[PDB]
């Protein structure tokens, strides 16, 4: 067991092993110097995680999937720890990351890609997709301050406005969402790269609604066909403004390929809207696919999903994650 030091940090207590010096917080995370191996790297200390049963769950799903994610895409765990020598003083849960140089938010600021730099960077993201999916595992919550690009172009997948990129079916609240959700926001997401502009840039939900609804247009009737209620049926229908466009004018100077896919991703219908994989295989990454280099995820065990639980069964679930966790190589 390594050796702890204390320190106050914006009005908070952290404790950390002495390997991580340096402490500066960027938001609760800190940037602290891994002196293991000299890399910069990011602190989280989760804000009281065992407080409630819905907070413990979180913790527990949390570590889980951070243990679970080895993808070159895909944020990765470093380290977790716990100042705590033993289950009944385990109440604190830190972990570790790679320290991110910038998000695609500072990288759309600071300089105006070049359609190759949007192909880079949209296929690193659905091959991070393609990985996450795989595994059962929706992102949702896709959009630029979630991901995070290095000097080289590289880009990795976390989670720390939102509804920009929200796919529709979430903000007309179906119980029922599918990995597509992720595309959506893809779109959202290569549309702005494109343009250099918010595609929805809505006030509320109704109107991000109703800027998607212009530009897609209204539902074909196999689409309606799928909607069992007439309340829903009606609100869509609802909208209602001047019509689906030009789509392909809204993005008149980029790569009539770029278009395509973009086309295929912003599909009102998510049993229509393309896939990760599929997308992979679409000629606008015809320089970057390589179909034996783009790895799917082992197994994930997420029955605990499903699962009701009291407190300190999470917080023992979390503590036996913790003390097996294998720092990778
Ligand atoms: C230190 C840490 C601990 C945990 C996480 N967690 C995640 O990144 C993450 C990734 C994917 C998911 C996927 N997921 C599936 C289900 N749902 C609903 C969404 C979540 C969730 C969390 C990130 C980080 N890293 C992190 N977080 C925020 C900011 C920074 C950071 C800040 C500044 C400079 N460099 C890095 N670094
Ligand atoms: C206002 C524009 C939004 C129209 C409704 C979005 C259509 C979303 O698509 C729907 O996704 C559901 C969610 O899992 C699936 O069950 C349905 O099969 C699919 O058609």
């Amino acid at each position: 067991r390594p050796t702890f030091y204390r320190q106050e940090l914006n009005k908070t207590i952290w404790e950390v092993p002495e390997r991580y010096q340096n402490l500066s917080p960027v938001g609760s995370v800190c940037a602290a110097f891994d002196t293991k191996t000299g890399l910069r790297v990011a602190v989280k200390k989760l804000s009281r995680p065992f407080q409630s049963i819905i907070h413990a769950k979180r913790t527990y799903r949390e570590l889980r999937l951070l243990k679970h994610m080895k993808h070159e895409n895909v944020i990765g765990l470093l380290d977790v720890f716990t100042p705590a020598r033993s289950l009944e003083e385990f109440n604190d849960v830190y972990l570790v990351t790679h320290l991110m140089g910038a998000d695609l938010n500072n990288i759309v600021k600071c300089q105006k890609l070049t359609d190759d730099h949007v192909q880079f960077l949209i296929y690193q993201i659905l091959r991070g997709l393609k990985y996450i999916h795989s595994a059962d595992i929706i992102h949702r919550d896709l959009k630029p301050s979630n991901l995070a690009v290095n000097e080289d172009c590289e880009l990795k997948i976390l989670d720390f406005a939102t509804r920009w990129y929200r796919a529709p079916e979430i903000m007309l609240n179906w119980m029922h969402y599918n990995q597509t959700v992720d595309i959506w926001s893809v779109g959202c997401i290569m549309a702005e790269l494109l343009t250099g502009r918010t595609l929805f840039p809505g006030t509320d939900h109704i109107d991000q609604l109703k800027l998607i609804l212009r530009l897609v247009g209204t539902p074909g009737a196999e689409l309606l066909k799928k909607i069992s209620s007439e309340s829903a049926r009606n609100y869509i229908q609802s909208l209602t403004q001047m019509p689906k466009m030009n789509f392909a004018n809204v993005f008149i100077g980029a790569n009539p390929l770029a278009v395509d896919l973009l086309e295929k991703m912003l599909v009102l219908d998510s049993d229509k809207r393309i896939t990760a994989a599929q997308a992979l295989a679409h000629a606008y990454f015809a320089q970057y696919h390589d179909p034996d280099d783009e790895p799917v995820a082992d197994p994930y065990d997420q029955s605990f999903e499903s699962r009701d639980l009291l407190i300190d069964e999470w917080k023992s679930l979390t503590y036996d994650e913790v003390i097996s966790f294998v720092p990778p190589p």
